[PDB]
C-alpha cells in the first residue's frame, strides 16, 4: 500500500545524455544510435533569442561547430540537420548504452518521467503530466534545455517530450523528439499565452480510485450522478468533460473496487461542490489530476 | 523555476538490483562487490512469521538454497551470513556495474530515494523523508522486500535504507545495510506501534524559502517571532522544536531570499493558526516536510 508520484527508473535515459556546446550555449543532447538530439537555440546567443531566424544563424555553423561531449570523451560531429525545433548532430559512433526505443507524441493528460540535466548530467528525476493546455509543471533552471521525457514499457523506452524553454509564467514548454513544440509556443524570447488549463478529470477519478484501493474511503457517498450532470459541475469547476472513452479506461480500477464510474464521478461532484474539510486524500489536501489510470493500475500491481 | 519531489536518478542503483529466492520466498536483493544484500526474511514461509527464530531457520539452509539472478544470469553463493535483520550472501563475481558507495544510517527528517523493485527490476523511483517515528510513507506492494533507499553525491551512492516491511497501518519499515531496524520495529508479523509521528518543522522552513524563491509569496507576512514563541505554536501543532541546529542550517536560504530565518517562523505560525484559507504554495495545499534545507539549495542551484 501507499501511493506515490512514483517516476520511471531513469538509467536507461540516463546513458544517453550528452552535453552539447555551440559558441558559448551549453545545454543537453540526447545521444541515441548514432544521432545527437537537442534544442536548435543551442546555435543562439541571447542577443538573437528576440527573433531568431534559425535557419540563417544555423548557415553560419559546421560540423566543428558543435561540441558534443559524452561523460569525459568527445564525439566527432560529421553531420547536421535542423528538424523543426531540434537539431539532429550526426556522430561517427553510436552510442552503446543506447536502449530499446521510440519517439513519441504523447496527448494532454498523459503522463511521463523527467530526467533533469544540466552540462550533460542528471540530476534528478519527476513524474509529471503534459497539461491539457500543453505546458508541463517541471522544475528546470537554465541549463537544463535538452532535458527528456520519457515512458518505459519494459525494456523499450518511449521519448515523448524535450525541454525548450520557461515561459515567463514560470511554466515549462518543449517539443517532442520531431522538434515540434507542444501547443502554440514557439522557441523566441516573447511573451507567449499558454492559454486557459484544465483539470484532467479521468486522472483524478483514477487518483479516487487508487484513494479507496489504499484504504482512504470518507469521500464515497451514497449518491450517484449521470455523465451529463457530473459535466455540468466539471465544467463550472474547470474540469475536462467526461467521456465514454474516459469511463470506458477506468473499467479495470472500477472492477476491481467494485464502485461504479458513475458512483465515483458523485463522489466527485461532492468533493468539487464541498471541498475536503480540512481532510486529506492519499496524503494530499487537493484533488490530484498527474496519476493516469494507467499509472494506478501500474503502481498498484507493480509492473516492472 | 519549479518546486517537484524530485528523486535522484536511479541508474548506478539499478545496476546492483538482484533477485534473491530462498525455498518460496522471493524478494530483492543489493549485489555491491561480491556481496548480495536482502532482508533475512527471506528464509521465512507464511507460516513462521508470526514469530520467527531467525537462527535457527538460517540453520536449514546452505549456500545452494539460495538462488540470486541478476537478469538472467545465475550468481554462485559461496557464503552466507545474518548480520542484525540482512544477510549477506557471498557470490563468486564482483557486480561489474558497481557504483562508488557508502552505508549510512540516516537521521529522522532527512531525505532519501527509493528504487521499488519487484523480482529484481526497477519499477520506479520516489523521494521520501525518514519520519521522526522512524516511518517512510512509502509506495510498497508484497515483493518489494529488499528495496533500498539512497542519497547521490556525485559519483557516491550512500544507501541508506532497505525495505522490510508494512505495518497493519499502511506505513513502511526497514533497515540500514547492516540490516539495523529504523525504530522500534521488529522483523516478525505482530502488531507494532510506530508511535507518535511530527511535522519535520526545519524541511517545513525550507519548502517556505522554496515557495519565495519560485515567486509563491502571499504568506509573507509584517511579523516576526521568538524561537521560544515559535515553539509553544509547534508544540500545539505536532512540529518538531526548531533549534539553533536548524536556524543554522537554514541560513544559506535566509541569505538567498533575504528572508530572516526568525520571520520565516511568523509566517509558519501565521500558517498554522490559519490555515491557507483555499490557498496553494507550490501547487500544495498542505504545509509539506519532505524537502531538506540541503534539498532546496540542491533543487534550486541544479547540483548534478
Ligand atoms: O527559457 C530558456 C531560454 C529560452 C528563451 C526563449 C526561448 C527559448 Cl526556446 C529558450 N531556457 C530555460 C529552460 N528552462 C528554464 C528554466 C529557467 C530559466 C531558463 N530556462
Ligand atoms: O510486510 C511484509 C511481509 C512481512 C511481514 C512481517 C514482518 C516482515 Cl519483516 C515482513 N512484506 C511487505 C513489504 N512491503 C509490503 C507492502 C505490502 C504488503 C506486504 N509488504
Amino acid at each position: 500500500s501507499g501511493f506515490r508520484k512514483m517516476a520511471f527508473p531513469s538509467g536507461k535515459v540516463e546513458g544517453c545524455m550528452v552535453q552539447v556546446t555551440c559558441g558559448t550555449t551549453t545545454l543537453n543532447g540526447l545521444w541515441l544510435d548514432d544521432v545527437v538530439y537537442c534544442p536548435r537555440h543551442v546555435i543562439c546567443t541571447s542577443e538573437d533569442m528576440l527573433n531568431p531566424n534559425y535557419e540563417d544563424l544555423l548557415i553560419r555553423k559546421s560540423n566543428h561547430n558543435f561540441l558534443v561531449q559524452a561523460g569525459n570523451v568527445q564525439l566527432r560531429v560529421i553531420g547536421h540537420s535542423m528538424q523543426n525545433c531540434v537539431l539532429k548532430l550526426k556522430v561517427d559512433t553510436a552510442n552503446p548504452k543506447t536502449p530499446k526505443y521510440k519517439f513519441v507524441r504523447i496527448q494532454p493528460g498523459q503522463t511521463f518521467s523527467v530526467l533533469a540535466c544540466y552540462n550533460g548530467s542528471p540530476s534528478g528525476v519527476y513524474q509529471c503530466a503534459m497539461r491539457p493546455n500543453f505546458t508541463i509543471k517541471g522544475s528546470f533552471l537554465n541549463g537544463s534545455c535538452g532535458s527528456v521525457g520519457f515512458n518505459i514499457d519494459y525494456d523499450c523506452v518511449s521519448f515523448c517530450y524535450m525541454h525548450h524553454m520557461e515561459l515567463p509564467t514560470g511554466v515549462h514548454a518543449g517539443t517532442d523528439l520531431e522538434g515540434n513544440f507542444y501547443g502554440p509556443f514557439v522557441d523566441r524570447q516573447t511573451a507567449q499565452a499558454a492559454g486557459t488549463d484544465t483539470t484532467i478529470t479521468v486522472n483524478v477519478l483514477a487518483w479516487l480510485y487508487a484513494a479507496v484501493i489504499n484504504g482512504d474511503r470518507w469521500f464515497l457517498n451514497r449518491f450517484t450522478t449521470t455523465l451529463n450532470d457530473f459535466n455540468l459541475v466539471a465544467m463550472k469547476y474547470n474540469y475536462e468533460p467526461l467521456t465514454q472513452d474516459h469511463v470506458d479506461i477506468l473499467g479495470p480500477l472500477s472492477a476491481q473496487t467494485g464502485i461504479a464510474v458513475l458512483d465515483m464521478c458523485a463522489s466527485l461532484k461532492e468533493l468539487l461542490q464541498n471541498g475536503m474539510n480540512g481532510r486529506t486524500i492519499l496524503g494530499s489536501a487537493l484533488l490530484e489530476d498527474e496519476f493516469t489510470p494507467f499509472d494506478v493500475v501500474r503502481q498498484c500491481s507493480g509492473v516492472t
